[PDB]
């Protein structure tokens, strides 16, 4: 049913199984170990990403989607690379690269062996850097939250969860399915999506970093956070990021999507931080 | 954003937080007691199941919440069908307050007495649930979502079915192809829904057929051993699953009854209340 | 060596072959003069199209022959759906015949005639015979499968036929005929439950018929025009259907998108359609 | 929602749709001029794409028709793979071009009542031959050989085409194949060998000579099974030189084994041609 693309396909009896890494309701991984995946003969690590045993069909219709998506997407330092997918007999299975620290939420909720504030405008650089290799190739992201954005080991960040991604290159869909308090307000209204709502996504991503994994728009409850964003109401900046960083962070958070600074815009404007640090 | 419902509006005061009844990866339950409803104007607290948005969420998610809401008004008051005391929707975060079964929902009911169960009360429960749909069904109403694992057991046994909220109105018009299919689990799901993107009554007969299976076979997963990826193929093969063990024939030739590839030709939600009355009034 | 048929058999003798009337990948049609086959016109020659094999022949096709021809045993005699004739079975080479239609098959036909003279009520007329020819198979039980403007033969004048039977299939006691998956049919003609479900029925092949009226309407176009039949699944899921004809009326195009409604339950049945149709009929004057 | 393989896929922008190139029952091939191929000029191509009556099962037998074309590689008598369009949009599978069509018709149009003399029809089996023996090795049989399946290529070089029906190297349906081409040894059995196939070319070769008549002529498909059965074989055409005739009997030898191989074969008639 699924043609299975030869560059990308890697034999199901090669691989080998681990405790898995997580089981959400979006999807289930469970880490393994492919060998020669490059061949090298090299025995490496990688997590898998599979269906559980219900599956609903947009999932289905999702992982699938996603995992196309990777293919398109060049690979960059920052964003997580797919190594290689199977499309075997057997059910669907699609390998990804491991990251030994979880993601970016779950890393900062456990440092509350001290995070630093350079790594914290490091942590954010490389997301911005990251995007701008994805605006490059024109694909929008559509989540970038901490909890999904996952951090290797030995510290440098990755984002993930491409599975929602689409390829820019309006009206597809009114942009359910996706977390209200990480979601732009043009793509919650008019369900329009563009580069500037990952940005908005992104300054909401910001707070999360500098917030410690800290939850968003504390004391608000969603069916009430659709007033306050058209009369404007802004999160607080956080305590440890600097001034300096919220009229950026802020400057993100726009109510007109024109307004709101690209990639571009950010990665220079984050270079310079980390030089002064 | 939220309107108002005199008869369905309860203040948010009079209700009390409780202990949550588990946390869905959808939406997140945790009982109450109500103060204000009234069994019969008692003004006497009872236990009562809250359902509320969890602060992350989907976009969809408070849509479908607000779906619930609405599809349950519509529907009125069946003993087969789970009850629909109250929502908060005045005030601040939705709340809805639906009634609480003691004995929790069904997949989990049975799974957890492989306690002693007769093999007719296992009837009694599909015949139940096929009570409840007819209703349902005459109301011209597709639930969609029919499977074990929403369908609740209350405390003295009575089923109720439940998570009503993605079930659409299909009163003048049955439900054409609008659906990009992330609507539903695929095990679960009917041929021409999965494949035809159409649902009609009959589609939830044929969900029914699985619910029978899960229900016979004490909570267990259907099509088991296969892979959902592999799953359509044979779909259009025609395999279907075996006959549970110490499951009567009869049943089963019910259960592929339901089964059956042309929806018109399945067996109507009135014909599976009344073959069940039959069958259930032997023993 | 097939078994004899004793009602259908006709002898070789009296058969004389004419001159071949086009080709196709089920085999050969030559046209013949049988004399005496019509009963109540005995010894008179009658003018007969022949089918049989192509010189060189798929294996598939003699049994597609054999199994054609076993359709027209059981269908029956018809104003407006081919008939059989009589048949030779016997020793040498099988040739089955069948009627002829002096004029062609219908979609060709109509591409004959684009501004030849064809007015509206005709138009109209046309599909009357036709639904009214495919309410006998319904009524007989039978579906044909692969029902589409191409196959339907024309008479000299105008008695529309239909053809191309080897693909139609019994539906005495089982009506899903579930069990052929994806073994020879067109994807823009075939109906969306059939095509995925892979189950037929006498409401699938309306929705065959509802493109029949299309092709017709638009004096033999092309069905689906300018979409690849590869990309045609994601349109059809999405339920995109093909635009009413320049020339056809709103009344024909509500019945047309009526013929295709995606619940098959829903959809007109035979004898609504020849029902309907024949009052706009009464009409055309 | 095909894989697209980096190698075959060529851009649908570069190539000029074109203009259609005969036409055959089970799909539609189309003349056209492909920009590329590693020349980086534009020649022309014939590209063969599903038609509109597309059958659930023409899908499949497209698809399988592009892999084997893809194994094979390349020959100087034998069609060849010039890249296909894949993933993007509808697929068009591409094939090289042949300019004068299909050996049998090239042959009939070449009867008196420059037509070529008792060397080309000759030559021509040398090249048909040849062809065969580089597809023997690669594990492969073509499954249907006759003239009408074979393709001139303008200044006269012959190609074996439409490669669908073939599985590189006994459990095939054997439904689509014609009865007077194929072997006795396979027709009855339905078993298939690689030089099962001297049959197929020795039907072949009398289609070459008598510059394209039906094999068999006056025997009906259904009573031709009767005849394989028992001992017979067709008649020597009148234009092949005896030695030849007997070639087709060695060619049609009962059992499999018998048969000349088809390095045999083309070993045979390089001594004819060099005579
Ligand atoms: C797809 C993928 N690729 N790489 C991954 C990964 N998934 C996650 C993950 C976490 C929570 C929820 C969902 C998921 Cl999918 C992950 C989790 N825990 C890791 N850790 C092991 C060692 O110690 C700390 C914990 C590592 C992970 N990395
Ligand atoms: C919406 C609703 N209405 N009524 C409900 C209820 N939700 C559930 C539930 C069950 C499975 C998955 C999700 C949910 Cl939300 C529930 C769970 N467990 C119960 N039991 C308490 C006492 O101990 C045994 C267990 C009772 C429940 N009742
Ligand atoms: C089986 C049969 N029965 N009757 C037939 C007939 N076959 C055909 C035919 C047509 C299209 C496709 C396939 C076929 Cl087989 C036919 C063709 N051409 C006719 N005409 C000759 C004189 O010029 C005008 C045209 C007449 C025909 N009649
Ligand atoms: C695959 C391929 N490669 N090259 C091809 C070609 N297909 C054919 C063809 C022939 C018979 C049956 C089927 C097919 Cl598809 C072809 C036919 N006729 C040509 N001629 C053009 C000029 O006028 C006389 C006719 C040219 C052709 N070229
Ligand atoms: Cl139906």
């Amino acid at each position: 049913e699924l043609p299975e693309d030869p560059k990308w396909e890697f034999p199901r009896d090669k691989l080998t199984l681990g405790k898995p890494l997580g089981e959400g309701c979006f999807g289930q991984v469970v880490m393994a170990e492919a060998v020669g995946i490059d061949k090298p003969k090299e025995a490496v690590t990688v997590a898998v990403k599979m269906l559980k045993d219900d599956a609903t069909e947009k999932d289905l219709s999702d992982l699938v989607s996603e995992m196309e998506m990777m293919k398109m997407i060049g690979k960059h330092k920052n964003i997580i690379n797919l190594l290689g997918a199977c499309t075997q007999d057997g059910p669907l299975y699609v390998i990804v690269e491991y990251a030994s620290k979880g993601n970016l939420r779950e890393y900062l909720r456990a440092r509350r062996e001290q995070m630093t504030f350079k790594d914290l405008v490091s942590c954010t650089y490389q997301l911005a850097r990251g995007m701008e290799y994805l605006a490059s190739q024109k694909c929008i992201h559509r989540d970038l939250a901490a909890r999904n954005v996952l951090v290797t080991e030995n510290n440098v960040m990755k984002i993930a969860d491409f599975g929602l991604a689409r390829d820019i290159n309006y009206k597809k869909t009114t942009n359910g399915r996706l977390p209200v308090k990480w979601m732009a307000p043009e793509a919650l209204f008019d369900r329009v999506y563009t580069h500037q709502s990952d940005v908005w996504s992104f300054g909401v991503l910001m707070w999360e970093i500098f917030t410690l994994g800290g939850s968003p728009y504390p004391g608000i409850p969603v069916e009430e956070l659709f007033k306050l964003l058209k009369e404007g109401h802004r999160m607080d900046k956080p305590a440890n990021c600097t001034n300096e960083l919220y009229m950026m962070m802020r400057d993100c958070w726009h109510a007109v999507p024109s307004q709101r600074p690209t990639f571009k815009q950010l990665v220079e404007d984050l270079d310079r931080i980390l030089t002064l640090t």
